[PDB]
């Protein structure tokens, strides 16, 4: 078997071939229509049923758009709905808050806080709106604007890390806290308020820090109380780091940020007028309600503001709790320390924290976005859906009601609550769905539950752990559940709120993704059972891409006793009798899959090209990755970097057995973040496979990178001695190869979740262990290759390094 | 004519071949002083102390110097050591009468006893640490000259002072405050700051007035003169602490004179300190001053003095200012303003020499000031490029005439208001050759002889050598060094003894100790004669075959010199790779008769593989002159190059072995910067070139070292522009190899900035590059060394290098 040998191109001409291969994409596209809102007509002689909302871009501003849903339809034709701007303009929209009761949008645009209103009782327009400035008196950029669902005329927002009400129709503007001072340096003034911080948002996806109480309580002189549930955090104890400004960075096994929950209350006369603001503080300190507590995970509240609710984890990850939080727990701040007591003592002791789930794994707790109160019918009594792989390990819905009873725990006798005082009896817990597979939680993947039909909608991967489906099953007799998706695509959903419709964004390898609505109905016979039919395209395909040959999705029956899957790329105008050099492309990581049947035209389209020039590609995803359950997701607990280069090899082997166009002499391996990780324990461990590594932006050194990450899957470093030295390449220099033009390390100077300083540590080790190293740095843009100046230089750096140390004669002719 | 391919090594092999010949070296001994014995019935004329490291302590040491030698034999002085130690001392202080020194070392303050009243020591001395309840490193020490007592220090960036023998400590400064960061207090007291320090070499901002003046009481007045510096608009930068850096074009600190007053009672205790200020602010009274470049007193401390430049450096002003000029600090504005109109208006600022050149003020150390034989007049000596463009000594008496202008007649001074008449202006010296002012050159004045020794390039460009001229009628100059060595030198305060340091190419660096006489007839004639070795030279180095040293007639109208490393074992008809090694920028000369194999060792290790080595000082190179230095004044980048390629042309048609189709460039700092300015400009030329620590773009350097080859950026755009690379990217090759960068990440001068800016523009530009980073040393150096051999075999010398193309 001969080798072949790619044609040795100059940086001229493979800068060209790049740059007329590249006629479209960034490294994405324009954001296909996100974040519907269907909302009905309610017009008895109307052709229409519902106005969907949705954001889009039409290189174009990301801004909200409208469809109207026709009654009926041309059941031959096949509708493309079309894009009617709700706006006027004369940047972008990331997100949207509606009130349907009175028909207000709210949005963030650049700097400024806007509305208007669709869809309530001022109707429906048929030309754009003009976005009202919502007028400020503060001087910096406001954050995070939400409106007051118990009445549209307040919004919140965030300035300074102090929380804000603004009323956008009286302009009244009023501070509800005084935690942070913007003249005072970051090493001073460390507390927020209704903030979340690095970690929450960067670890659990948690992008707010306060929570409007969706019901309003009338005071008997006409007027009202508005609640906010927020957050506040001290991050005094945390770590900091420099990034030519600063911030707080909770290193593994340092101070995460001191954090409690706080209660602002609004009293407003009949006209809408603030008359007071108190501030109001737990009646006992955080630490003592919610022992061992690190991370509030979410929160919010019950759908008649009776309770705030709060998902709350321990520092290892590996308890969860969900707690009810009367308003009640609250008393005003006071500095009168007499006062104070008497506010302590006119609190009755039957006002407690109410757990009313609790939950432990050897493994870890995944936070998710699924959690449903259904109305109280019993004071004593609430049910609810949460979903967990703690029973089972495999993802699934469980139908809840927890007896809400008086504590043992009475505050008046002076003692201090005993580590259960606060659990809740379960009197019911059902499994609504079950199997080796998993309801997805994470990254817009939710429930709709219909209260009506008794029914839940959801997502999954019951018919392949390649494809994401929309399912709905009834939670109060579980049995059958209905897949509403179509095989042989991935699906991406939701679902109306009046539960008679849902849209799909839909891939797989041929095909570009697409956006259509569904209508659902029930057989006149059983409201139960649910059938679809197609009603309309939102997004119609570009089709299969002229040039980009998609890959193929294989599987291996690992000796580790799993399936795993991969991708392969056939080299082009593959030839009989030339094994060709081979490239790996890695994540590797938790949270994660690569190999799933999506288009990876627009993200992966240069696995493609590498084809295009004589390279045979492969993606795996080794024991680890997600979709496949808990415990193919915990094999690598403590051993992070032990296992996982064992499944590439496995399936690289698997692979060259079956395929002799596979010239196993000729391997290297690229990956970014934790891929960029795996690249280095490629080579550092199995220098014989892999001939050269390329470690985009790598965790070098796991006492470097955070707390919400790194623990969840390592531990304490107290605890995991052997697992952090194994685990950080940056400890094991001196077994880097000791020839040159195998190791190539790729870093952004200003990268906020993996720091160069990954990256300056190891080039350290490399150094004082005499070992070869080649470098490419992106000054700036901290989003590295995001950026397409920086991307189109890599991309051009990464061809030519694999020419002329992997691909090419003369690398051959160099060794 | 056959190609020469340099063998092929392993890293491994490469990394072995390195540790294995590579086996700063030990500071010779220097900072020498000599001490009368003054003993008729001793052996000994005089003890030497000095500096040395015997890798051990730099410190303290001296050696007896006898009235007699052996004329056949060679007297090897032993070195004893002052110090009774089981860090380093970098520099001392001493005062004659006393004979105390004090010194730094480490943390410390320290002093001891030697060679005053108390006589000399046969054993080591236990160093005697001044107390202090100052929290922090106490810094810059110097005794007070009037009496030895009062020592001075800066902590934390004001002025104390300290008696050694009471015990009694005193804070003069309040300028400045340590539990308040740096963004908010930027005023220092007594401390030159960044720029003078880096680009003027001055390290001290407080000086001693040499003497004290009585009071009625049976006290006395000791008085410190210092710079106060608000660097409050002086940009900030940060590298992973920040410190204050003028970027050219941007603010330079605010600066003052002051001087502290301080009131001592006959039993030696502080009565009083007043702190004093300037009677009119320091831009009034010093019209067009930038930079305070140098300061000191006059012997009898009757005038402070100061050698002031304007921000283009192109005018110098020598100034007297009287102790006078200076009022109480006062508050209440009401008493203020008898303290200013009681001061005569008589008493004004005396510039006493003033100079301007269309090229540049070259700063030096050369200031020597003669006691006042009558009150209206002031005779010195000092050195000067501004008359024939070459540094020559001037004899010159300025009339100290009351000034034109009056301060009572609440008028604003004109420039010429305060220039003193110039009597008298003798050139001592002349010629195509310079006095060196610079780096430890100076002169010595021997005032009953009227001579003066001076160092210079009459000889050769190549040498430094030691002269001695009358400063009464100059006539014949006598070299007192001998030829085929350069020598730094320092001449006995007594004049009757010089110290060379010397080396050529054969020889390492040697210290040897020469007796000065005069025949009886001609008290001005000077003879040496060889006296003592002081530090054997190690002997000719084993395997280090020394360059040789070319010269060629050039297009440009200049004999240009460079040194030629030929490839050992070299073979007929056989062309061999070639590497340019650079610097090519002002204040520094690579090519002269001196040993250069500590430093360029690994020059001899490139010929050894097979690589030519070839260095060239360009025009801007120094030792030849302002003119020759001047060649780039607006245009640095732009003719640096053109000299090292006709160098190098000039080379290669004089010798067949040279191939100019393999040639390599390596530089750091500004030869890193011509190393990628040559890649640039002549890709034709240069296949690789190595940047290491590379200025990439003027805007980004500081005020006094490029607005004084530059300009002010407003006025020279264009001159910043095309001698800035990272401007002018898109002019690099698209072909890989060629390019590599080195960098320190946490450089002090040519910050990662100039490297991580380039990148920054190289990416925009789709060009390639190779980066080595060193993020924090020998395992570094090392690391480079490897990482340089392994680049040139693979990507110019060896086979696979010619096929890679
Ligand atoms: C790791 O997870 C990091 C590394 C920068 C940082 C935490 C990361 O976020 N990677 C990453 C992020 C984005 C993104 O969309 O940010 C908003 C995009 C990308 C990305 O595009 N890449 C780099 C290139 N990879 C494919 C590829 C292979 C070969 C070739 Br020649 C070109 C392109 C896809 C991942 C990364
Ligand atoms: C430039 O002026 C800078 C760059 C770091 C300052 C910004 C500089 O100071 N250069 C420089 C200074 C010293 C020094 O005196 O520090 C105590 C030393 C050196 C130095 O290391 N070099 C560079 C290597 N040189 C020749 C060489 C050629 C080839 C090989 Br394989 C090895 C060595 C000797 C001097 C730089």
């Amino acid at each position: 078997l001969e080798p072949f040998y790619v044609e040795r191109y100059s940086w001229s001409q493979l800068k060209k071939l790049l740059a007329d291969t590249r006629k479209y994409h960034g490294y994405m596209m324009a954001k296909a229509p996100h974040d519907f809102m269907f909302v009905k007509r309610n017009d008895p002689d109307g052709p229409h049923s519902d106005r969907i909302y949705y954001l889009a871009m039409s290189n174009r501003e990301n801004t909200l758009f409208y469809s109207e849903i026709p009654k009926t339809i041309n059941r031959a034709a096949v509708l493309m709905l079309s894009w009617k701007p709700l706006l006027d303009l004369f940047v972008g929209i990331a997100s949207y808050d509606y009130h349907q009761g009175s028909g207000t949008f709210l949005f963030q645009a650049g700097s400024g806080i806007y509305h208007v209103k669709d869809g309530g009782p001022q109707g429906f327009t048929q030309q754009p709106l003009r976005p009202n400035l919502v007028e400020t008196s503060c001087p910096n950029i406001r954050m995070d604007p939400k409106l007051c669902p118990a009445d549209p005329d307040w919004i919140a927002f965030i300035h300074s890390n102090d929380i804000w009400i603004s009323n956008i129709v009286t302009r009244e503007e009023r501070r509800l806290t005084y935690v942070h001072n913007e003249l005072a340096n970051m090493e001073e003034d460390a507390r927020s308020a209704g903030v979340a911080t690095f970690v929450l948002q960067e670890e659990f996806d948690r992008y707010s820090g306060y929570w409007w109480c969706p019901k309003a309580e009338t005071t008997p002189s006409g007027g009202k109380i508005l609640r906010i549930l927020y957050e506040e955090n001290d991050e005094s104890e945390v770590e900091i780091i420099h990034v030519t400004d600063s911030f707080r960075y909770p290193k593994t096994g340092t101070a995460n940020p001191k954090v409690t929950f706080k209660m602002s209350e609004i009293m407003i006369d009949a006209e809408g007028r603030i008359i007071d603001v108190i501030d109001k503080e737990l009646i006992q300190p955080f630490e003592i309600l919610f022992e061992g507590v690190e991370y509030i995970a979410r929160a919010g509240w019950t759908p008649e503001g009776k309770y705030a609710w709060s998902i709350l984890l321990d520092r290892s990850q590996t308890r969860l709790q969900i707690v009810l939080i009367s308003p009640e727990l609250f008393i005003p701040v006071e500095d009168d320390v007499m006062e104070r007591q008497r506010l302590i003592e006119s609190v009755p002791d039957s006002v407690t924290p109410l757990i009313i789930y609790e939950e432990t794994t050897d493994i870890w707790i995944n936070i998710h976005d699924i959690f449903h109160v259904f109305p109280q019918s019993h004071e004593e009594e609430i049910e609810f859906i949460f979903a967990s792989e703690c029973k089972t390990g495999f993802r699934h819905l469980y139908k809840i009601t927890s007896i809400l009873k008086e504590s043992k725990y009475k505050r008046s006798s002076g003692g201090l609550p005993a580590p259960s005082d606060f659990k809740c009896p379960i009197k019911e817990e059902i499994a609504i769905t079950s199997g080796e597979w998993e309801v997805l939680g994470r990254h817009g993947s939710n429930i709709q539950v219909d209260e009506v039909r008794r029914l839940v909608y959801f997502e999954g991967t019951k018919d392949s752990p390649l494809e994401h489906h929309l399912y709905v099953v009834s939670y109060v007799n579980p049995g059958e559940v209905t897949r509403l998706t179509d095989r042989g695509y991935s699906h991406s959903c939701c679902i109306s709120q009046h539960c008679d419709f849902f849209i799909s964004k839909y891939s797989n390898q041929k095909n570009p993704h697409c956006v259509s609505l569904y209508k659902l109905s029930s057989p006149e016979d059983d409201p139960t059972c649910k059938t679809k039919e197609f009603w309309a395209t939102i997004l119609d395909s570009a089709g299969p891409l002229p040039d980009y040959t998609p890959p193929e999705i294989f599987s291996f029956e690992s000796t580790t006793g799993f399936t795993l899957y991969g991708m392969l790329y056939k080299p082009h105008d593959l030839q009989p009798g030339k094994k060709y050099p081979t490239v790996l492309f890695i994540y590797g990581g938790p949270q994660v899959q690569l190999v799933n049947n999506r288009f990876k035209g627009v993200k992966y389209f240069r696995l493609n090209t590498l084809a295009s020039l004589g390279y045979v590609v492969v993606v795996i995803d080794n024991r680890g990755s997600c979709h496949r359950g808990l415990k193919f997701e915990g094999a690598f607990k403590y051993k992070m970097g032990q296992i996982e280069i064992d499944d590439q090899v496995e399936g690289l082997q698997y692979l060259a057995s079956r395929y002799d166009f596979i010239d196993l002499d000729r391997v290297g391996i690229h990956g970014w973040s934790y891929g960029g990780y795996l690249s280095l324990m490629a080579l550092m461990q199995r220098s014989d496979i892999f001939r050269v590594a390329i470690a985009g932006a790598p965790v070098t050194l796991w006492i470097f990178y955070d707390t919400g990450y790194t623990e969840r899957y390592m531990g304490h470093p107290d605890q995991n001695e052997q697992g952090y030295y194994l685990g950080s390449v940056a400890m094991q220099a001196e077994k880097f190869p000791s020839e040159p033009n195998r190791l190539l390390l790729l870093h952004g100077f200003l990268d906020e979740n993996v720091h160069f300083a990954h990256t300056s540590i190891l080039l350290s080790f490399l150094v004082r262990a005499g070992k070869p190293y080649d470098l490419q740095i992106y000054p700036q843009e901290r989003h590295s290759i995001r950026v397409p100046e920086s991307g189109e230089h890599y991309e051009l750096h990464l061809l030519h390094y694999l020419q002329e140390n992997l691909g090419s004669r003369i690398a051959a002719l160099k060794v």
